[PDB]
Parts: structure tokens; C-alpha cells; sequence
């Protein structure tokens, strides 16, 4: 019972910004991770959940930053991070992701912070690209109270994510050469038995097909926002957009199970 904003439409979800005004700040003393930018709604009308987003191997915040304003404008506090090192592996990335959520919780309690009192610390979600995606799944396995996960071209040495009980959306990139769909994304998707889950493969995509500047932001943004609003807010006004096949020629494989 955490509704923010009006009933959504396709158009309102496809737009570059949702209903809320977004401001941001850069974390002064990032504690447990490399750097962070916090995006927040000024006017969501209530506390909102928090989401931490982690980049890929070799990559920096810029690679995933487009998600920060996109999600925050629909009613989330969103921290986009740099890892301690561009060469951190998935386990490290998961620890840093959780550290980022932890510092957002601290700042929610800090009267000097722009996000003072804006966060519902009981409602948190995880996202990431590449190893940041594999780290997000680790996070969800270790912390089953997380409300949702949205990952893109996830990377891990294993495909065994049967441990993920949280609602999980996987964006895959059809022609990914780093994390091939058939040997990575689809096995990971199929390993999950215990949860609402979805698999959306972007036609022609390379490993970076869901990153900042991508050609499919209306589609990808609509789906990521819809999944987060549905599951982080238990907002069934978003069931339509979270669960649907989005009838897009830019989707080359779509699967979902246990969605409502």
C-alpha cells in the first residue's frame, strides 16, 4: 500500500521522465564503495523505496547513470555507484551495492542530507549491468527481503541462481559476446524457480545494449520502471506494464513466469 503518482500509461512510462521532479547530489564520503550519485524525487508525496545500481566490469557510473533520473522521476531514491576498482568481481560488487543502500539509509536519517526523511528503508531494490548484474543477483540471494531486481546482461561465473526469491527482470542483449544469451542470461533465468521473473532480449544488442545512450530507452525504461513500481511498491496498477509482452519489434525473445 505504497502508491505514488497516477495510474500509469504506456506513454507516461515511455517518456524520458515520469511525474516527479528529480534533483541529485554526489555522496561526499562514499562508505564501502567508490563513488555515488543520489537521484531523488522532490515531490513524490510520501517516502519511497531505494535502488542501488552497479556498473559492469571495467566500467564507471556513466554506463548505467541514465537509470538514475528515469527511475527517480517515478518515485524512488536511486544511487548509481562507481566500484572501488573497475576490476572488482561480482561478490565485491554485491557487498558494495549493499553498502550503497546502507549509506542511503544513513543519509535518510541525516538532517543535512537532501534525502532526509525521503526513504522507506524497508523497501529496497538492486540493479546492475554485467558483473554489477551478477552482483545484484548475489545481493538478492543473500538478502531475500529486497523487493525487486532489474539486471542487464548479467555476468557471473555460475548460472546457478536458484537462490533468487525476489521478483527479477533480466534484460539480455541478443548478440552479446561477453555474456552469450544461450550460455548466460537464459540459464540464469531458467535457474530461478521460486519467484516472479521475466526475460527480455533486445534485438541485435551487444553487451552494452541497455546502457546509457542506448537506442531503446523508451522500451527498456518503461519495463524497468514498471517492474520496480510493481514490486517495490506492491502497486498492481503496474501489473499491466510489468507482466506484458510489450509488442515490440525490438524484443527478440520474451518470457515471464509467476508475474501478477
Amino acid at each position: 500500500s505504497h502508491m505514488r503518482g497516477p495510474d500509469p500509461t504506456a506513454a507516461s512510462l515511455e517518456a524520458s521522465a515520469g511525474p516527479f521532479t528529480v534533483r541529485s547530489f554526489t555522496v561526499s564520503r562514499p562508505s564501502g564503495y567508490g563513488a555515488g550519485t543520489v537521484y531523488y524525487p522532490t515531490n513524490a508525496g510520501g517516502t519511497v523505496g531505494a535502488i542501488a545500481i552497479v556498473p559492469g566490469y571495467t566500467a564507471r557510473q556513466s554506463s548505467i547513470k541514465w537509470w538514475g533520473p528515469r527511475l527517480a522521476s517515478h518515485g524512488f531514491v536511486v544511487i548509481t555507484i562507481d566500484t572501488n576498482s573497475t576490476l572488482d568481481q561480482p561478490e565485491s560488487r554485491s557487498s558494495q551495492q549493499m553498502a550503497a543502500l546502507e549509506q542511503v539509509a544513513s543519509l535518510n536519517g541525516t538532517s543535512s542530507s537532501p534525502i532526509y526523511g525521503k526513504v522507506d528503508t524497508a523497501r529496497m531494490g538492486v540493479m546492475g549491468w554485467s558483473m554489477g548484474g551478477g552482483g545484484s543477483l548475489i545481493s538478492a540471494c543473500n538478502n531475500p527481503s529486497l523487493k525487486a531486481a532489474v539486471v542487464q546482461a548479467p555476468w557471473h561465473s555460475s548460472t546457478n541462481f536458484s537462490c533468487v526469491t525476489v521478483p527479477t527482470l533480466i534484460f539480455a542483449c541478443e548478440n552479446d559476446s561477453i555474456a552469450p544469451v544461450n550460455s548466460s542470461a537464459l540459464p540464469i533465468y531458467d535457474s530461478m524457480s521460486e519467484n516472479a521473473k521475466q526475460f527480455l532480449e533486445i534485438c541485435g544488442g551487444s553487451h552494452s545494449c541497455a546502457n546509457t545512450g542506448n537506442s531503446d530507452q523508451a522500451l527498456i525504461g518503461k519495463k524497468g520502471v514498471a517492474w520496480m513500481k510493481r514490486f517495490m511498491d506492491n502497486d498492481t496498477r503496474y501489473s499491466t506494464f510489468a507482466c506484458e509482452n510489450p509488442n515490440s519489434t525490438r524484443v527478440c525473445d520474451f518470457r515471464t513466469a509467476n508475474c501478477s
